[PDB]
């Protein structure tokens, strides 16, 4: 690994509580010196690796780290530093106190003991979170990228709820379930055309954004529930589509179904989406989207 403008000495890092597993170890809140502009102290979470890993693992933890390097969007989980020179080695990044999308989803459902309990998130609070998932995934797509696995578990929420696409590649031993081996495959979230190719676009993106908000809608069901892995495969590239979820306002689902269109060609863009919702979202959004920015062409 080649030592960079993102080191930062490890002087410069505190590391407290830990807030949970990652791909290659657990990840810990704390707080950081001159990470983001002079601040003497931001809150930032670590992530680290098992100290009985080879040089080989630490090495692929770093340059699997450095394609974050390039990205700087609010609806983006940020990188703000490496610590690669002695041990332990770590990755600084922005501080999600919410927790991984999917987990946050989770944790909304009733309990099932006697006592009161908020009403799942409204219409408003779906759209805004669509929203901001999809400004994150037109700006990766706008600096070329295609995500490949866009979902809850790999997206996260800020302590005032500003959900960001996520770390990339954290969740296939967290969420095993949601991956499929006959490479990994998170088939419950693939386009007809990726389960039939291998091939991947912006617009496979899209149809996994559709089975993002579905997650919203569900409060992270399993899609296809009932459905077994080949059962799947074979009900999506048929042609097969998921239902709309009980309560559902269908101002949501219709979005969905654009999403789900076989042909990617006929699904709506990031920017299409962001469009058909931009007057539903809160006002601060015009000010630190990347739709909004000057970046959006
Ligand atoms: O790191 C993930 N999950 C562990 C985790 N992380 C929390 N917060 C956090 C991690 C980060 C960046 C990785 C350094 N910032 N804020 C957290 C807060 C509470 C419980 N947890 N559990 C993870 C998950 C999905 C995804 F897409 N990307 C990363």
């Amino acid at each position: 690994y080649v030592p960079d403008e993102w080191e930062v000495a490890r002087e410069k890092i505190t590391m407290s509580r830990e807030l949970g597993q990652g791909s290659f170890g657990m990840v810990y809140e704390g707080v950081a010196k001159g990470v983001v502009k002079d601040e003497p102290e931001t809150r930032v979470a670590i992530k680290t690796v098992n100290e009985a890993a080879s040089m080989r693992e630490r090495i692929e933890f770093l340059n699997e780290a450095s394609v974050m390097k390039e990205f700087n969007c609010h609806h983006v989980v940020r990188l703000l530093g490496v610590v690669s020179q002695g041990q332990p080695t770590l990755v600084i990044m922005e501080l999600m106190t919410r927790g991984d999308l999917k987990s946050y989803l989770r944790s909304l459902r009733p309990e099932m003991e006697n006592n009161p309990v908020l009403a799942p998130p409204s219409l408003s609070k779906m759209i805004q979170m669509a929203g901001e998932i999809a400004d994150g995934m037109a700006y990766l797509n706008a600096n070329k990228f295609v995500h490949r696995d866009l979902a809850a578990r790999n997206c996260m929420v800020a302590e005032d709820f500003t959900v960001k696409i996520g770390d990339f590649g954290m969740t296939r031993d967290i969420y095993e379930t949601d991956y499929y081996r006959k490479g990994l495959l998170p088939v419950r979230w693939m386009s007809p055309e990726s389960l039939k190719d291998g091939v991947f676009t912006t617009y496979s993106d899209v149809w996994s954004f559709g089975v993002v908000l579905w997650e919203i809608a569900t409060l992270a069901e399993q899609p296809y529930q009932g459905l077994s892995n080949e059962q799947v495969l074979r009900f999506v590239m048929e042609g097969g589509l998921l239902d709309k979820p009980d309560n559902c306002p269908d101002m949501l689902f219709e979005l969905m179904r654009m999403c789900w269109q076989y042909n990617p060609k006929m699904r709506p863009s990031f920017l299409e989406i962001i469009s058909s919702i931009k007057e539903e979202m809160e006002p601060g959004f015009r000010e630190v989207s990347f739709y909004y920015s000057e970046e959006n062409k």
